[PDB]
C-alpha cells in the first residue's frame, strides 16, 4: 500500500483547483526512486472538458481520492509480481490535469480549468527532495499511455530542476509506456494543436527550437522528440497499440489486412535506432503496472529481464538484451501476448 500526500504547496492543483498530490511507500534501505505517472486520454475544450467533469472526475479532482493505493506490476514491493525493482521507492503520481502532463496554467477569472502537469510533476519531486529523494542514486521517471508521452515530454526537465537545485549525482532516466503514436493516416494532430494552446502546454526545449511557433505539437509524437532527449529513456511499444487504432479508425478484407500491416512497419521503423525498447507483436494497451507483466516475451527476453539487463548497461551484453522489438507481422503471431 502507497499512502496519499496532498501537496503542501496548494496553488498547483488538478483542474478543479483542489490539490494535487502523490502516493509514496518508502523502502529506507534503497537508493532508487520510482516515480510513475498515471494516463487517462486528456480534454481540449471548455466542453469537452465539462463531459469529463461530469462522469471522469477522479481524472479532474482530488476531492474523492482515496487515502491508499496498492502498488502492481512495476510498482509492487514483491519479488515474484516485480523481479526488476522490487526494493525501491514507490511513487504514483495520479493524473488529474487532462493534459497529456504538459500544462502549466492556473485557474483564475479568465479560465475555468488549471492545467498544471507539467509543474505537478516539478512540484513532487521537489517536496520528495524532503523525504528522502535528496540520497538517491536513480531516479525512474515512468509512465503509462498519456504518462507514457507524459515520461518524454518531462524526464529531461526533471533532469535539469536537481542539476539547478544542487543535486548532479542523481541519475535521471526516462521508461514510456505505450505512449508512442504516429501521426498517420486513419483508416477511415489537431486535438493536440488545439490542447496545447488551451493548456499552455510546455515541450522540451531542444524540441521547441527545432519545429519553433506554433508547430510544438511535433514534440507530442515518439519518433519526432525522442532524437533531441539528452537522458536515457527505454520505450516500451505494442506494435498494434489499441488507442492508436481507436484514433485511425480501426474496430478482415484485404484493405485492412494492408492497414494493419503497415501500421506494425511503420512502427518497427521508428524503433529500428532506439537501443533501449521493447516492442511486441500484439493487440493490447499499457503494461507496466498490470500484475501480469512479467508474462510477455520477445525473442525469448521478459520485459522485467530486458529493463535489468538496461540497468547494467548504463554501469553489450552477453545473454541480456536491451533492444528487443518483434518482426512477425500480424497481431498475436507472438505467442506470449496478453489473452
Ligand atoms: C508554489 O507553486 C507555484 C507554481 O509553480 C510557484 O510559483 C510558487 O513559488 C510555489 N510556492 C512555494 C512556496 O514554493
Ligand atoms: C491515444 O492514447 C491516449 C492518450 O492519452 N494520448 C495522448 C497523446 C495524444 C496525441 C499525441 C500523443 C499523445
Amino acid at each position: 500500500d502507497l499512502r496519499l500526500h496532498l501537496l503542501l504547496n496548494t496553488s498547483v492543483t488538478c483542474n478543479d483547483g483542489s490539490p494535487a498530490g502523490y502516493y509514496l511507500k518508502e523502502s529506507r534501505g534503497s537508493r532508487r526512486w520510482l516515480l510513475f505517472l498515471e494516463g487517462g486520454w486528456y480534454c481540449f475544450n471548455r466542453e469537452n472538458c465539462d463531459s469529463r467533469y461530469d462522469t471522469m472526475r477522479r481524472l479532474m479532482s482530488s476531492r474523492d481520492w482515496p487515502r491508499t493505493r496498492t502498488g502492481t506490476g512495476i510498482l509492487s514491493s514483491q519479488p515474484e509480481e516485480n523481479p526488476y525493482w522490487w526494493n525501491a521507492n514507490m511513487v504514483f503520481i495520479p493524473y488529474c490535469s487532462s493534459d497529456v502532463w504538459s500544462g502549466a496554467s492556473s485557474k483564475s477569472e479568465k479560465n475555468e480549468y488549471a492545467f498544471m502537469g507539467a509543474l505537478i510533476i516539478q512540484e513532487v519531486v521537489r517536496e520528495l527532495l524532503g523525504r528522502g529523494l535528496s540520497g538517491a542514486k536513480v531516479l525512474l521517471l515512468a509512465g503509462s499511455s498519456a504518462g507514457g508521452t507524459g515520461v518524454l515530454l518531462n524526464v529531461d526537465r526533471v533532469a535539469e530542476q536537481l542539476e539547478k537545485l544542487g543535486y548532479p549525482a542523481i541519475q535521471v532516466r526516462g521508461l514510456a509506456d505505450s505512449g508512442w503514436f504516429l501521426d498517420n493516416k486513419q483508416y477511415r494532430t489537431e486535438a493536440i494543436r488545439r490542447g496545447i494552446r488551451y493548456w499552455n502546454g510546455v515541450v522540451p526545449e531542444r524540441c521547441r527550437r527545432q519545429f519553433q511557433e506554433g508547430e510544438e505539437w511535433n514534440c507530442f509524437f515518439g519518433y519526432k522528440v525522442y532524437p533531441t532527449l539528452r537522458s536515457p529513456v527505454f520505450v516500451v511499444q505494442w506494435l498494434f497499440d489499441e488507442a492508436q487504432l481507436t484514433v485511425d479508425n480501426v474496430h478482415v478484407q484485404e484493405g485492412l489486412r494492408l492497414y494493419i500491416q503497415n501500421l506494425g512497419r511503420e512502427l518497427r521503423h521508428t524503433l529500428k535506432d532506439v537501443p533501449a525498447s521493447f516492442a511486441p507483436a500484439c493487440l493490447s494497451h499499457e503494461i507496466i503496472i498490470r500484475s501480469h507483466w512479467t508474462d510477455v516475451q520477445v525473442k525469448g527476453t521478459s520485459l522485467p529481464r530486458a529493463l535489468h539487463c538496461w540497468d547494467r548497461s548504463l554501469h553489450p551484453l552477453k545473454g541480456c538484451p536491451v533492444h528487443l522489438v518483434d518482426s512477425c507481422p500480424w497481431p498475436h503471431c507472438n505467442p506470449s501476448c496478453p489473452t
